């Protein structure tokens, strides 16, 4: 079978750490839902790009498990993701089920926000660190991308492309990574 | 006063060479105009992530002309941008006034069909090669980012970021360029 993904979207989430994660993971082959958190309708990213999410988060909640649950950033998105009871919920049942969790930029501080998976070595934009850092709850790193376990984080829109890769590579495989990674001409 | 972008959004463009562009103008200060080619509808990209453009083409286009006419990639929606005759019109004036065009990943082969700066050196995505290539009229080029005069070109997703802030120092200049680069955390 196919791994399927939750990519939860929020106002304000920035465009590129959502857009990127969700091409490349599809591009995997990995069955990709893009959930809305205020619901089905259009969402205003943070660079004002709208995107029409592929259902409500209350309705992709209600599908079953996915073997990842992204977060991605963006100041104002990861704000509202860290307020949302709904995410809270989602998060500490796929910490719990030991299914993977990535957070990109700002996004890992809605992992805080949520107390999920403290003791875990994390990174996140450079600007984001203080917050996250707020009780010392977990251990800070400058990687590009960091993967304790199955908590996985990156610093921001120009670590996208490594972020998502690394998703891959955790859910599918070095091999269908490396595939992946060559049509798109990165580094 | 501000620069302002236009960028061509059609059915099956490649998302990432939209949103990427399209975020890093913003951040730059350009005001971005995302006009669809087909309407004012939802424009469903390569990898069916849907996003809202600001405006149709039609109307865009009545918006005076645009310090850069941005062309994004994905095989399917660069035929689309090569079949339309408001894109011929549209790049034939921006031609003519002396603008910057800038094409990326397939979105080249557009200049091509609507006999665009013809002579120019120029790169596609490896795969969109020949089909720029028919009948000698460009000189190619296997840079990640090349730029002749006023045809501004770049090979794919991963290119994305560099052809971007490409356009942005073309536009307003190399101080500006590199503030908004260092937030983003690239190399």
């Amino acid at each position: 079978a196919s791994k399927r993904a939750l990519v939860i979207l929020a106002k304000g989430a920035e465009e590129m750490e959502t857009v990127i994660p969700v091409d490349v993971m599809r591009r995997a082959g990995i069955k990709v839902t893009v959930a809305g958190l205020a619901g089905k309708d259009p969402v205003q990213c943070s660079r004002d790009v709208v995107i029409c999410p592929d259902a409500s988060l209350e309705d992709a909640k209600k599908e079953g498990p996915y073997d990842v649950v992204v977060l991605p950033g963006g100041n104002l998105g990861a704000q509202n993701l860290s307020e949302s009871a709904a995410v809270k919920e989602i998060l500490k049942e796929q910490e719990n089920r030991k299914g993977l969790i990535a957070a990109i930029c700002a996004g890992p501080t809605a992992l805080l926000a949520h107390e999920i998976g403290f003791g875990s070595k994390v990174t996140t934009h450079p600007l984001a660190k203080d917050k996250m850092m707020n009780g010392g709850h977990y251990t800070y790193s400058e990687n590009r991308v960091e993967k304790d376990g199955l908590i996985l984080t990156s610093r921001g829109p120009g670590t996208s492309f490594e972020f998502a890769l690394a998703i891959v590579e955790a859910l599918n495989g070095k091999e269908v990574a490396a595939q992946v990674k060559a049509p798109l001409v990165l580094k």
